[PDB]
């Protein structure tokens, strides 16, 4: 009986196995954006994922993995609110049975159909599973999906999902350029708080950008023919993998412009 995403095993049921579920600083959040206060010592973020390798594509059971070297100073995420150096790892999506649904962070309650996470590790700490124990350990930049005209960057992400439709299949996936999900500015809102997975450890400086990319509904309807179980289980379709917004506690959300 694992966490999932179902009616038996999904978010409300988490606390248990994972009992910070009801911490201080729980991912994801609503984004108030009248409330966000501008802060004008943020700085632009850098993102120079000019060098970026991607090796892999692997469905977890949860979501599909884009997976990087990150043995060197290579695709690294600075400035914004960071201080030092933190490597991307690998990035992910959430995304919903309904174009209404899917993202985890919201804007003024607004849910975007779905949300990208591109997940970096603090240099400072040495790898992911030492970064993962520290406060300022990750650097989550969240990026909102809307449905409209295709993301032609995303279309072999979409391609390839065909050969990894189940629980524990993976695909090389070399020479991907994460530059293409992108979207034009690099504004932001950000604050301190978690993984929205289980372990749900409290390690994640969030930055969302206020601008979403957009994909078709072709590209959307791709990701939802994915499943959940492993192969030769009864299927499961691979939708609604988000966790819905958490209290925002004692924290506030900065902006950057
Ligand atoms: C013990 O730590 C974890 O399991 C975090 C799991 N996870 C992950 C899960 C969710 C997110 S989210 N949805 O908060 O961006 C980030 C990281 C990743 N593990 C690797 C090795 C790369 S990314
Ligand atoms: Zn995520």
């Amino acid at each position: 009986h694992h966490w999932g995403y179902g009616k038996h095993n999904g978010p409300e049921h988490w606390h248990k196995d994972f009992p910070i579920a009801k911490g201080e600083r729980q991912s994801p959040v609503d984004i108030d954006t009248h409330t966000a206060k501008y802060d004008p010592s943020l700085k632009p973020l850098s993102v120079s994922y000019d060098q970026a390798t991607s090796l892999r594509i692997l469905n977890n059971g949860h979501a599909f993995n884009v997976e990087f070297d990150d043995s060197q100073d290579k695709a690294v995420l600075k400035g914004g609110p960071l201080d030092g150096t933190y490597r991307l790892i690998q990035f992910h999506f959430h995304w919903g049975s309904l174009d209404g649904q899917g993202s985890e962070h919201t804007v003024d309650k607004k849910k975007y159909a779905a949300e990208l996470h591109l997940v970096h590790w603090n240099t400072k700490y040495g790898d992911f599973g030492k970064a993962v124990q520290q406060p300022d350990g990750l650097a989550v930049l969240g990026i909102f999906l809307k449905v409209g005209s295709a993301k032609p960057g995303l279309q072999k992400v979409v391609d390839v999902l065909d050969s990894i439709k189940t629980k524990g299949k993976s695909a090389d996936f070399t020479n991907f350029d994460p530059r293409g999900l992108l979207p034009e500015s690099l504004d932001y809102w950000t604050y301190p708080g978690s993984l929205t997975t289980p372990p749900l450890l409290e390690c994640v400086t969030w930055i969302v950008l206020k601008e979403p990319i957009s994909v078709s509904s072709e590209q959307v309807l791709k990701f939802r023919k994915l499943n959940f179980n492993g192969e030769g289980e009864p299927e499961e379709l691979m939708v609604d993998n988000w966790r819905p917004a958490q209290p925002l506690k004692n924290r506030q959300i900065k902006a950057s412009f």
